[PDB]
């Protein structure tokens, strides 16, 4: 670590940082009726999409931490209790498995928050090593630290911009 | 400027060209009538959500770069040829003037692309001061440099997940 390491700890913690600021946006107000809304029959749902985002975060984080997911580890699947399997990120569901996904907005809230203070902790001591690591030999070119990070940041922002455009319609 | 600079020109590099890819992937095959669509009469649609994306990060990086954007620099404007003043980025449309912004593909795609080239111009030589410089005293906190990419980004990655949305609906 040196002290030069602060530029990149900066643009990662405000890069996630924006995320936590949605979902605190999405959830304000978001009642049962809004939040499982589906404009055709297939597509995804609020809910849904911050459980994904959520889930996604903690799996990806998780995995390049070296840590257990926040999910299971403080039991936020038990006080979910969906009607999926314990491991479910949703990276598997079928357009029928996003009607499984409902949950009170301050669940889906404090969640991602946990998910968030789970992230900050990695990204805090982020060294230009670290960034350089590679984490996924299977994918050519081979998965850095600062690749995978960057693709959380992308994915999460894409859904829940998602799940903006679809409160403006709900 | 520093080698230790490297780091945050990457993870710049990397976010902004995750939005290009996506320009790519929701330009690919985009016929003027799914560009148009709107799942409810004031939402926006693809069409705009992609020009409104490139002209906000054109606006703003050309405004932190200091230069000026490629919407006039090369005639985009008039290539466009849209019934809007010359200087629209989207930022003050009704839900009507959405309507007005319709546009081939390619001309979507190829603003795009010169906009990402304007980008990669300037993240490029990033330093750790150039980071920690205010570009926008009105707001507080004062806005820096790495604040207000962190900003582009975000935003242009909810509006072209959006459209991914939509398209998957259109
Ligand atoms: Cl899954
Ligand atoms: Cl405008």
């Amino acid at each position: 670590p040196a002290s030069t390491d602060a530029a990149a700890q900066e643009l990662l913690r405000d890069a996630f940082t924006r995320l936590i600021e949605h979902v605190d946006e999405l959830t304000d107000g978001l009642t049962d009726q809004l939040a499982c809304y589906r404009p055709t029959p297939s597509a995804n749902s609020i809910a849904w999409l911050l459980w994904h985002s959520a889930r996604v975060q903690d799996i990806q984080v998780a995995h390049v931490a070296g840590v257990e997911e926040v999910w299971t580890r403080d039991g936020w699947v038990d006080r979910f209790g969906l009607d999926l399997p314990r491991h479910d990120t949703g990276y598997g569901h079928r357009p029928e498995d996003v009607a499984k996904v409902r949950a009170p907005a301050d669940l889906l809230s404090g969640y991602y928050h946990a998910v968030h203070k789970l992230t900050l902790e990695y990204i805090a001591g982020m060294t230009a090593d670290e960034l350089s690591r590679v984490v996924d030999t299977s994918w050519n070119p081979p998965v850095t630290v600062s690749a995978r990070l960057v693709s959380i940041v992308d994915d999460c922002a894409q859904h829940l911009g998602q799940a903006a455009y679809l409160r403006g319609i709900a």
